[PDB]
């Protein structure tokens, strides 16, 4: 056997698999338990640390996805099945992998952390985009991703409860942390230098871990890709978590005391969750999620936005950013006019349709300043302009804006931030050109998927991609993703410098959309409550 | 004696006087009596027509300027005294002029009807912008002005009530408007054929009249420039106008509320300057663009609102030009606004910037505040001073003028009205104003007489043709109801298209939309927050 395959956790021993790369192996230990099974009565239940095991844990291959929704809008379509569980589905699911250099290294090496996004209902570690391969053999770092309970199983809250007491897949992420902490220097990482990124819901919750005190001393660094803890989608209130919760045990048949509901629920099937999970929305919706983490005085004691304008931030490095077109990809799924297989040249009557539908449960006053701010009145009625304006309506109001007032908040406030605009169309992309780059197509140039030869990148894409993973381990090396060549200035409030990441050179920028996000970080706010 | 200088009217016979201008005579009748003298019981009352008189009355001069506030911010500076009375103030003052060819003309000649503005507080046709000789001898015209009573002498209402019953300088326009259907024929004008034209509070009262049915019938086509009916300021309630009137009437000490006929009576016994040294002590807030007795929706002379009457209105068989300046709201921004002053560039911060919001923009909730800081914020250069001064300057212009005005064009276009609209972008070489106050609010008008062709004043030799240009157009319209001549042409304004031309010195160039992004804002959101 290979001495460099075989690691011992405090938990037990570990023989991982030595993994091919264009530029030589690297070492992968995949599946590895961090938790308790959390099945039957353990269902809905925060995370117990996994009990030690005698012999040889079998850290070969990918473990299952955590039960979630399977999209099924376009059955085979490359662009949606890349996002699909590629593993069976199952709640024994708590796993983490660990991507080390072959042979692990002698010294100290920096650690990366990724929670992966998907709405807090989908999402799996094991995703083909999510290869952690390319990044450790470019970069000499240590890769970790965990996989975290998703949907009613890591966000159904009854508030107050103790058997739904809800985030337990944020505590999910935490628990994992702590194993990194521990266990971390078994493979040559350096438990010291641990930099948490993310991307769409893992941005959310890389956020969240910033704001709660028992997760913010287990890491050091944070990279948020096109999500925010301060979006509309990403908190719930505790009265709505009950409501929910409530009616998704009405449409499976239970029953009341707290104590009944959890244990009916927990003689339901997991698919049967599942299937019933979406119907407890309130209005039909696009870029809204049933079961999210729940504001609760716990794991945050107040909302995002309040924590984020309370903190002390001094001796935090963040590295943020978005896409060009963070909107496109959500209206193939419910903005009426709206398909992938035809220019979605909407209508005045579908624009002003989609915008209730992209900016849910708001009053009409509110709804109609959308309006009024994203119509160009010298062309009101442009099916072009309406599909585009539609998309910007998407864009700034669930990811834009909140990342913008992060980073200028962050930025005010002690923290040195660096953002980012993400510009680049893949030549592989399989989505229509009218989409842009949509939301998420980023995340295969940081793992550096161009690399692998089985695919038909282009040669400046593959030079890209090695810029975008030496930028990102910069980042988490130094807190700085400049190498000591045009540089990366820092975001502040006041110039709110940003560069464009595409095949071009470094360009820098002003302004995160300073205009549309004003209105939403700014006034609308001030429109609801009075 | 002259034949040519003596006309027959209904109430008497007339002398005037032969005019002379550069393009050769015209004959003025300058003081024409319309109404009775609306002084001592007769102050606050509805003009009674003028009863005829035995010989001749002497129509050589300018009679005396209604009584009304003499402005002082500036004693002396050019651009400032040019509005203020160049006449004796007085209560008797309700006389009109008429200036025609000379000779007089043999067939009926179309007629243009002049409606000074001023707030509703100032004015006067006497002023020598007003001078209407030009254009009557510059494009063969009948041109007719007329004086009406501002102030709280024209516009203090007790609404109901028979004594001040609000309104009545409106009324002494359309009793000039009566006058001239039945006497302008016989200075050789057409009856048939009478364009109003005014501006700012002229223009507003423009408006009014197309939307009064006792006053559409006496004319047939509007000019409107930089006013329009509809603005924040151009009219108030019932309930505002009785407490403005009652808190002056208490300033001056009457009574020593109540009843009506005993307030006005006393307030007929206080002499009129004491009641202009007191009328703007009963604005609600510090503001500018904001005036103390303007008129009033009453249910009588408008029905309704300006904005329901435009709104629900049959327009057909209507032409209508409309246009502003180019910044509209600059010269208002000298008289409160903090930071501002003609003396310097105004450079104001972002304090001086919010502050003056809430003046440009008055009695609005603190919501309402924040919507316009957030439209004319530049939030990449959100504390630039030069940004902020033209910012405020164009929320003032915007709120009051433009966006108003705007409403009202495409309102009347779609519901049947042939529209024209122009946005006047000519800085007068002779301008007495600072630059950064750009084309300021009024500065049009000395064109549109077609006052450069006065050999006294320096004018250059291009702004010469340029006015010319301009009474061309407004004659054309005054005629035929279209600008064009049949050369570049001036198309129609449609609510879809938006059509307007620029008059500057070089020629007429096309554009879209009058600030339709800026007052979108003003005409369609902010109207839902103010109800909510
Ligand atoms: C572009 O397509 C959308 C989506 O319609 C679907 O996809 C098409 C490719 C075709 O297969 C249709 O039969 C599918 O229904 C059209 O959007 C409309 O969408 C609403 C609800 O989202 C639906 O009720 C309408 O029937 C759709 N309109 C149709 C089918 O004409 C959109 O109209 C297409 N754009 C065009 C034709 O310009
Ligand atoms: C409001 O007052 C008018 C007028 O009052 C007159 O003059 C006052 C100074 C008082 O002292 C009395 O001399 C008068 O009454 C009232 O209208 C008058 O009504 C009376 C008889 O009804 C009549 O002799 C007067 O000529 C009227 N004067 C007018 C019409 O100008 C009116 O009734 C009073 N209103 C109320 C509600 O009492
Ligand atoms: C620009 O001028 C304004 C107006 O001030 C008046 O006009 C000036 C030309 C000068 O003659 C001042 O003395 C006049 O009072 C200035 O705003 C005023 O500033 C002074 C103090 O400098 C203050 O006492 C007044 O209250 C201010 N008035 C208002 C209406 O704000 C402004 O500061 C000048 N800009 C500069 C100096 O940069
Ligand atoms: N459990 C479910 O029924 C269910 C249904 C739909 N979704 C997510 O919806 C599909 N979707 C997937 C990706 C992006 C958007 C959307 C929908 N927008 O309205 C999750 C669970
Ligand atoms: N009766 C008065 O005291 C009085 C005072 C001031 N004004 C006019 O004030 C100057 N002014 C001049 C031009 C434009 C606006 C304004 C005022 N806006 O509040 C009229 C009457
Ligand atoms: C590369 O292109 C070939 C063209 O024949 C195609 O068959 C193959 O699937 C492509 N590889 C991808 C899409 O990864
Ligand atoms: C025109 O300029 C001349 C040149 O000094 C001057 O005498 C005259 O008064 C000016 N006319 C005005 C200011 O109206
Ligand atoms: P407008 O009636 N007119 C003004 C200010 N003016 C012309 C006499 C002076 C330039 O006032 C705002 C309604
Ligand atoms: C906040 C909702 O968006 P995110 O959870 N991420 C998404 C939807 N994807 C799919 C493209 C990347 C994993």
């Amino acid at each position: 056997e290979d001495a460099e395959l075989l690691v011992t956790v405090r938990g037990g021993r570990l023989r991982g698999i030595r993994l091919k790369t264009p530029g030589g192996p690297v070492s992968a230990f995949l599946g590895i338990p961090f938790a308790e099974p959390p099945m039957g009565p353990r269902r809905f239940l925060p995370p117990e640390p996994k009990q030690p095991w005698s012999g040889v844990v079998d850290a070969t291959t990918f473990q299952s996805v955590c039960y979630q929704y399977v999209d099924t809008l376009y059955p085979g379509f490359e662009g949606t099945e890349m996002w699909n569980p590629n593993r069976e589905l199952s709640e024994d699911c708590l796993y983490l992998n660990v991507w080390t250099p072959y042979p692990r290294p002698t010294s100290p090496t920096p650690v990366l952390v990724w929670i992966y996004g998907g709405g807090f209902y989908s999402g799996a570690s094991s995703l083909d985009v999510y290869d952690g391969r390319f990044l450790v053999q470019a970069e000499r770092t240590v890769l970790v991703s965990m996989n975290y309970r998703v949907g009613a199983f890591g966000f159904l809250a009854l508030p107050g409860s103790r058997e739904a007491p809800g985030n337990v897949g944020l505590l999910d992420q935490r628990l994992a942390l702590q194993w990194v902490q521990e266990n971390v220097a078994a493979f040559g990482g350096d438990p010291t230098s641990v930099t948490l990124f993310g991307e769409s819901a893992g941005a959310a919750s890389v956020g969240m871990h910033l704001l709660s005190p028992p997760s913010r001393g287990l890491f050091h660094r944070a990279v948020l890709q096109s999500g925010a803890p301060n979006g509309p989608w990403a908190t719930v209130g505790m009265g709505e978590a009950r409501r929910r919760a409530t009616q998704l045990a009405h449409l499976v048949g239970c029953p009341g005391n707290d104590t009944e509901l959890v244990a009916c629920l927990r003689t339901r099937p997991a698919q049967v969750l599942v299937n019933h999970e979406w119907h407890v929305l309130p209005q039909e919706s696009v870029f809204r999620f049933s079961f999210v983490p729940v504001v609760d005085g716990d794991f945050l004691s107040d909302t995002p936005e309040a924590l984020i304008n309370a903190g002390d931030f001094h001796g935090l490095q963040v590295l943020v950013g978005v896409v060009k077109d963070e909107g496109s990809y959500f209206l193939v799924y419910g903005a009426p006019g709206f398909s992938k297989d035809n220019e979605s040249l909407i209508s005045r009557a579908e624009f002003l349709a989609g915008v209730r539908v992209g900016v849910p449960q708001v009053s009409d006053l509110a709804a109609e300043a959308v309006v009024l701010h994203y119509t160009d009145w010298l062309h009101p009625e442009d099916p072009a302009r309406l599909r585009e304006a539609l998309s910007d309506v998407v864009g700034d109001h669930n990811v834009v804006c909140p990342v913008a007032q992060l980073a200028g908040r962050l930025a005010a406030q002690g923290a040195r931030v660096y953002a980012y605009v993400f510009e680049h169309r893949a030549s592989t992309l399989s989505w229509p050109l009218w989409m842009g780059v949509p939301h998420g197509y980023e995340i295969e140039f940081i793992f550096g998927i161009p690399l692998d030869p089985s695919r038909n990148y282009t040669a400046e894409e593959k030079i890209f991609a090695q810029r975008l993973m030496r930028y990102w381990a910069n980042f988490a090396r130094t807190g700085d993703p400049n190498e000591p060549a045009p540089q990366w200035p820092p975001y502040t409030a006041g110039a709110q410098q940003y560069v464009s990441l595409d095949l071009r050179p470094l360009e820098v920028r002003r302004g995160l959309r300073a205009q549309a996000c004003a209105f939403w970080n700014r006034f609308l706010p001030k429109l609801l409550s009075a």
